[PDB]
């Protein structure tokens, strides 16, 4: 499986909005196929980026929402960021361990 | 939930050392009060470093494990290090989706 962590940059202030964006946005990824989930991570310490973690059992899966759904769930939304910057991060999962 | 990655700096071709390593390292978190599991990411693009993605019911959670068991799975182990730095990135979990 693949890792794809986008490190995005908010300004100071800026987080509770940047969360509000993301508090009902599950339904733009949630049903695509070889999805694995994903998480919004608010840095306390050790970082000052906002990491979206996501899941996927395949790259190729995760290019495929990228370039179709994931642009389409933008239709009634502004482009307007609250975000000043933004890094993809990818990896592949080497080892996976439950609790 | 917490958490916690710790960002590790390894030189090119000790990945394999470094990820044996880690293959047999699940006796060391499995089981301890509060980890919800953990995978070991090998970097791909946009990063360098090897990132060890550690899930938690809480800080002190993490805390704990890191104050004993951590320390103690040491006892007896000869071999030098494989990695060149460490930095500790510490988050909250604000959303969670699934598959
Ligand atoms: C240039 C690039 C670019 C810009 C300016 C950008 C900006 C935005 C802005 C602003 C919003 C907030 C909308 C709102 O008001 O709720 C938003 C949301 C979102 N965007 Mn994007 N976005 C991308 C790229 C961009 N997006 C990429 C690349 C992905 C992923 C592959 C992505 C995924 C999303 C998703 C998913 C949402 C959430 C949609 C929703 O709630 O319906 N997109
Ligand atoms: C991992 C892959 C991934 C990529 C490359 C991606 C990329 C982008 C880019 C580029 C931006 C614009 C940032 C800026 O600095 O202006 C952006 C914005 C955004 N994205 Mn995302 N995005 C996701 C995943 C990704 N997004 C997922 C998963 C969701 C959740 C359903 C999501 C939701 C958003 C939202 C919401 C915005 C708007 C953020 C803002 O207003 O600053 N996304
Ligand atoms: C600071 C310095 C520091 C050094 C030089 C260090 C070095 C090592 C070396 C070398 C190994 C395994 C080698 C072998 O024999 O196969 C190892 C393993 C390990 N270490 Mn550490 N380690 C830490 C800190 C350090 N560790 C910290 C901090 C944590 C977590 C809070 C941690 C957790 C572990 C765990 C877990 C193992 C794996 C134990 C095992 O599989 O037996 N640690
Ligand atoms: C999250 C928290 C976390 C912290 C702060 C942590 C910290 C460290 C530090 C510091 C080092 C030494 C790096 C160096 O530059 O020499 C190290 C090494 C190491 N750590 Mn870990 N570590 C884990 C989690 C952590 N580790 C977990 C979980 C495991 C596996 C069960 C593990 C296993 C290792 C192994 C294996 C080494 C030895 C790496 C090597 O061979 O160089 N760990
Ligand atoms: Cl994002
Ligand atoms: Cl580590």
């Amino acid at each position: 499986p693949v890792v794809k962590i986008n490190a995005i940059e908010v300004p100071a202030g800026a987080g509770p909005e940047l969360e509000k964006r993301f508090a009902h946005s599950a339904h733009a990824v949630e049903n695509s196929p070889g999805f694995l989930g994903f998480q919004l991570l608010r840095p306390v310490k050790g970082e000052e980026r906002y990491f979206v973690v996501t899941h996927w059992e395949s790259d190729e899966a995760f290019q495929a929402w990228a370039n179709g759904p994931a642009i389409a769930a933008h239709a009634g939304h502004r482009a307007n960021p609250v975000a000043t910057g933004a890094s993809l991060l990818e990896f592949e999962v080497v080892l996976d361990v439950g609790g």
